[PDB]
């Protein structure tokens, strides 16, 4: 229906295999929601060695990617996507990866993945091949892939059929589930009560208080229901 | 040397071969300077079927992990690791992840990885069983997998023989490499001088700048050294 179409560069395309095979994202795919696409870059050199790397003008103790296999790879991956797919690069220069960029990439039908190695990629490559540069996190890896299968992963989420607390940008509240009591901890009676609209406040409580109390940053960017500014309250006040 | 065990819990073990068989952390893996060791709680799972989720108290769409499975697959993997092991549990109402949080987990020598899948585990088992919660960034995912192996990766580069500028805090400067020309695009004429301190400067400044233009909030958390006060405000003033 709402399928989703995903094309990856990779010099290690079997790494997709993790998210291809395997659980929620391997059921997707088995299913037709979603599609990864992957091209190495080293099926486009045409040296005896297969070379994939080369040397950064200026000087420095790293490599890039070598231009003319990345590009031609590219290219290839572009004109199987056909019209409308949008070229994204991982990177941790990028626009910061949260859920609602999440759900922005989500409208995207087709996206191609260039998942960088060494020390990344020439920067004209960027200008001439990328739509949009995006990091997963303040942090450096040793390749793309990781990043890239982060962002097929929390994507593939919003794929209808996919899936059998963050929506409202709040952290989830506590879960519990058998044994009743589990060394000495018991569950909190009103989850036992069949309450049901205790239950929901009591939940919305917890995650406002969990907020609060570990994130409090991304409360500021909410305007709270008149309900969830009493719960706050209420929970603030039993703390003190 | 200075090697690094990392235990996991996970449902999908073979989700980390991705790791642990390309690349650079696979290169790690395979000269010790770092091991992966899976339990998978299905393993210790004693019905017919191998129950591994749970319906949780209060009702809800979602499921979690069944406790007794998961519990005994963590306490067989702290006995593996005996002592002085950190577990961390990887979620989003975690401790945001970052390089300077990267360095820190890269101090232990050992760590259990504990990867969520469905709506989580047992409240009262992070309370009982883990040291730590993490996450990777704010946004969801259909399981911890992928964010372990983003930390597992993140940390491998610190291991002293792992590897072959986050590091000041700045977003990385603009790489090229061969052609000169690329699309009319060609390389910066001071990367071509040979003149090694200018090249030094000139990438500095690219940092100070590309920071300063995409994440000024970076800027604020640096105490700049007077070369690079000076070198942001030439920046700043090229750009006005
Ligand atoms: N935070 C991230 O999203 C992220 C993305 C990629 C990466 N390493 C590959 C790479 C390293 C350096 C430059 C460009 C690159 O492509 N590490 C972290
Ligand atoms: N941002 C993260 O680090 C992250 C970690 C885990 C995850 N899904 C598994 C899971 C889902 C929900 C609750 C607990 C869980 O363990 N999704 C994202």
């Amino acid at each position: 229906g709402s399928h989703m179409w995903i094309g990856v560069i990779s010099l290690f395309p079997e790494m997709f295999k993790a998210i291809t095979e395997f659980g929620v994202t391997g059921r997707a795919v088995k299913h037709n929601l979603l599609k990864v696409e992957c091209w190495n870059p080293r099926d486009f050199t045409f040296d005896k060695h297969k070379t994939v790397d080369d040397r950064p003008y200026g000087g420095g103790p790293g490599m890039l990617m070598m231009v003319q296999p990345l590009r031609d790879a590219i290219h290839t991956a572009k004109a199987a996507a056909g019209e409308g797919a949008k070229v994204i690069y991982l990177s941790p220069q990028g626009r910061k990866l949260d859920q609602g960029g999440v759900t922005e990439l989500a409208q995207n039908q087709k996206l191609i993945l260039v998942c960088g190695r060494y020390e990344g990629i020439d920067e004209r490559l960027i200008q001439t091949e990328i739509d949009e540069e995006w990091s997963i996190g303040d942090y450096v890896l040793t390749g793309g892939e990781l990043p890239a299968m982060t962002l097929i992963d929390a994507v593939a989420r919003f794929i209808p059929g996919v899936l059998g607390s963050f929506a409202d940008g709040l952290l989830d509240c506590p879960h519990y589930t058998r044994p009743e009591v589990l060394e000495g901890l018991t569950v909190p009676p009103v989850l036992m009560s069949g309450h049901h609209e205790e239950i929901r406040k009591w939940r919305l409580k917890q995650s406002l208080q969990r907020t609060w109390l570990r994130r409090p940053e991304l409360l500021e960017g909410l305007a709270l229901t008149d309900e969830q500014r009493k719960l706050l309250k209420e929970a603030q006040a039993e703390h003190n």
